[PDB]
DNA sequence: AAAGATATCTT
DNA sequence: AAAGATATCTT
């Protein structure tokens, strides 16, 4: 199945998870930083081909957002069924050691979980399904040599600022805590587990009706 | 000296290369987006090398955040001068069109400017100048087609997420303007002008004083 | 255009 | 605990 399928590839990668760098059309390559801003972008581009991949199989169109700041990431729609569109988004955290507790932020409770078309690509309504693709990597300390440009010729010189990196696709309300993730930025925490947890589904909600419920009355 | 040796630098990098994609070790490329949110990474990982190798050149030592929400993206400071640190930031906006109006965010006003070590690698008083880099790029088709990955024989391929991208560099105070560039995340905003006026440094404070003074009385 | 989104981390 | 930082955009 789609959901099926997503997940397994995304457990395969992509040729293989070895990112080092952004390289140039002129041949040249930099380096990657450790800091989460930087792999949450290099994730995000990381899932797009195999995402774009498995819909393609599964007769799915995908539709970014056109205008910035708007969720999801990705919407999977049929052309006969405008009613039910699938949203898979990506979300990262690190951790300073391995197989350690670890949380995600899901996305904020005051949006389109509120307001039926409030920052959102397509009416909530319209979606039956929410599927979060959570990313979770060991920091790593950037060292000397991730300050220099390489050539293609030292792929397998340029030195990877992360280490155990682990991938997992579920369902939003299933690992969504009753925690606030942010304040100034009012975001819906997710359980505080750990990977496992993620994949298997401990969560604490019993139902999508439950965790909507109490995300739309959080105060 | 070192500030028009690393604007000099900036604006060489900056035409002899078009970064297009994130390569893996295997030897895999993968498509950038046209938003903000990729391009700032990219822009960012784009200038530490440089920065780096001038800052070595004129006799400085360069060190980045230890923790992700830690200014300034980069701190330069001669061994014999620790209390004369120079503090680097990378800013990004996008355009739509060409010769257009552009505005970015400079920081907080309610952290390091009010409370000395408050989200800052060292302490405020520490730092003689405060630059910032901007980089300004221009919207595109952002694939629409472009989903797949590429391999190192199809660089000349691979599309581009930005059309018109420009730098700059310049002091945060003399583009500084009196307008908020956030509302929760509290940040300061800039001028609202054209490319040319920032390079050209045509801000509204006259000295760094009147800049910090009006930004700390800000509500 | 003040206020509040989008993501995530730190105190 | 929460409250509020990191950076940029939309309304
Ligand atoms: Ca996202």
């Amino acid at each position: 199945s789609l959901r099926s399928d997503l997940i397994n590839a995304l457990y395969d990668e992509n040729q293989k998870y070895d990112v080092c760098g952004i390289i140039s059309a002129e041949g040249k390559i930099y380096p990657l930083g450790s800091d989460t801003k930087v792999l949450s972008t290099i994730f995000e581009l990381f899932s797009r081909p195999i995402i774009n991949k498995i819909a393609e199989k599964h007769g799915y169109i995908v539709e970014e957002p056109k205008q910035q700041n708007h969720y999801p990431d990705f919407t999977l729609y049929k052309p006969s069924e405008p009613n039910k569109k699938i949203a898979i988004d990506i979300k990262t955290t690190y951790t300073n050691k391995e197989n350690e507790k670890i949380k995600f932020t899901l996305g904020g409770y005051t949006s389109f979980i509120r307001n039926n078309t409030k920052n959102i690509v397509y009416p909530f309504d319209q979606y039956i399904a929410h599927w979060i693709i959570g990313y979770v990597y060991t920091r790593v300390a950037t060292r000397k040599s991730s300050l220099k440009t390489y050539n293609i010729n030292e792929l397998n010189e340029i030195p990877k600022p992360y280490k155990g990196v682990k991938v997992f696709l579920q369902d939003k309300w299933v690992i969504a805590g009753d925690l606030a993730g942010s304040g100034n930025t009012t975001n819906i925490g997710s359980i505080h587990a750990h990977y496992k947890d993620f994949v298997e589904g401990k969560g604490i909600f019993d139902s999508e009706d439950e965790f909507l419920d109490y995300w739309r009355n959080y105060e």
